[PDB]
């Protein structure tokens, strides 16, 4: 992915398996959201090692909770879609991978998810 | 994957190791299936969270399904195209990847499998 | 990598996880192979389901047989050029990736490995 | 990776899941750290077996300790860029991929990481 021309000159963050319970169907289920979001090194370059210097990554937590919080979501691309229309809405942010998945779908599947890829032009 | 320019605009569904019991060899063996379907974001952004708005993923495991269910199988490649077929002839489906494994085939190997990954023109 | 434009027109066969133990450094040590071969489709398009009409994926585990059992082995990237080359020398194959690993390289280290991808022209 | 058309004349050598234990953080917590290098095939290719002919990739672990060792270290881009820019500094290496996350930042996740590749022009 860092390969990838417009990414050529970005630092990858990413959260991995975050799981959270939530109503979620078209009781609560468990539902596993992976996130990477893509920041320019020119903008999270640390020469002083301090946090203001870098993209916060608590952000993709926080922006799965905001989303979660919201309740009524039926399908998982409704969640999908808007944790990263939140974490497109930064500054400093070219562009975020999401995926959603629910490991308790289907007896014999270990998941089935979505994954959305945004790049800003 | 969703970097690649034909599948900029789509959206991934993925299945993640949806294990069959199936008779297939060149008693029934185990047969791993791992399917992704690329779908237009323009056919498949909710607006008001309802199943019509989008692709039903249930399309995956449904086709696995009755790809199985026709019997007579011997070789992976067999099933992995006849998955591949089935679940690209949709009028929203862009493109899929299927993979078959059979875990069991060698004691000292984890799997061996066959993917295919195709593109609609 | 079938999104690759060499290898749009393959498919991929793949050996995941094959483990050996070997004499190999620079008692035996267990190694961990994984290789990808990419045939071309039209080449391995079954419509009898017979296994004459495609690549015979046992080759991958013969050819990691055949380059350990030469005994004499130092060096990852010999065993791994190694299996890469026989693996090539097929009119069928377009392309391999082989990677070796040794699990047991270093007490805090999952494993430490070689990898090669190559192409034919 | 290996695909790309500045990677193709290499291999790749790759350490998983290196852990480490360490004071991080804008006791000691663990860090996992993976690295992929890239060094080209013309600069080694072992014809004898020798590895005076490659590049000893036990200097992903001896550039992590290096780092590690320095001490002082708060943000995990800090440890990350001070690795991927040591593993640079080599004439046989062409690129590097450098990952480090925390398993212990989030109870409800399985990591949050950084990751950088650097390609030389
Ligand atoms: N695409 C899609 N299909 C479903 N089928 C059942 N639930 C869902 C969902 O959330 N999204
Ligand atoms: N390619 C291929 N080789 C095999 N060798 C034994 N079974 C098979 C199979 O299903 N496909
Ligand atoms: N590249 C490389 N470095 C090593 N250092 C110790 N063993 C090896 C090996 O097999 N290959
Ligand atoms: N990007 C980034 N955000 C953090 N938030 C807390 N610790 C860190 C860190 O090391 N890097």
């Amino acid at each position: 992915a860092l390969l990838h021309p417009r990414l050529a000159d970005c630092r990858r963050l990413y959260l991995r398996n975050h799981e959270v319970y939530m109503n979620i169907g078209a009781g609560e289920q468990r539902v596993v959201i992976n996130v990477d979001l893509f920041v320019p090194l020119a903008l999270t370059t640390p020469v002083e090692d301090k946090l203001r210097e870098v993209v916060d990554y608590d952000l993709m937590k926080q922006s799965v909770a905001q989303c979660v919080a919201r309740g009524h979501i039926h399908l998982q691309e409704t969640l999908c879609d808007a944790i990263a229309a939140s974490l497109l809405a930064h500054d400093a942010v070219r562009a975020v991978r999401v995926s959603t998945e629910k490991p308790d779908a289907y007896p014999d599947c270990d998941a089935v998810g979505v994954e959305v890829f945004r790049i800003k032009d």
